């Protein structure tokens, strides 16, 4: 399975599966400044599903590794905002962050594995 490019679509499918998790409603759009006016004392670099998605569309991810990275930080500032490891909101951060570690890494290893392959000879 050597398509380069088949990283793109696999992702589109991950993040409509992330937009139909319950558990995504806290992330699907950027963090309320004004719910959470302290947010960016914390907070350096807001990031949130719909950022990623249109990211994406706009052609401004070169590899599945960069989406991997910008999806995890909105897993570590749910983490960094979080008054409490038993608060509603991070519990959500970490079931969608195991449902997301299940589905990318075959997507990673596959795109690793055809740029390998492109650069075999
Ligand atoms: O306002 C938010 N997100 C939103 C929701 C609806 C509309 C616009 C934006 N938040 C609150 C801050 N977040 C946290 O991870 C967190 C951990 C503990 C308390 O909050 C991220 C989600």
């Amino acid at each position: 399975s050597y398509d380069i490019q088949a990283w793109k679509k696999q992702c589109e499918e991950l993040l409509n599966l992330i937009f139909q998790c319950e558990d995504s409603e806290p992330f699907r759009q950027p963090v309320d400044l004004l719910e959470y006016p302290d947010y960016r004392d914390i907070i350096d670099t807001p990031m949130d599903f719909a950022t990623v998605r249109e990211t994406l569309e706009a052609g401004n991810y070169e590899s599945p590794m960069e989406l991997c990275k910008d999806v995890r930080l909105i897993f570590s500032n749910s983490k960094a905002y979080t008054p409490s490891k038993r608060s509603r909101i991070y519990s959500m951060s970490l079931r969608l962050s195991a449902f997301f570690e299940e589905h990318i890494s075959s997507v990673l290893s596959d795109y690793k594995s055809a740029l390998r392959f492109h650069k075999r000879n």
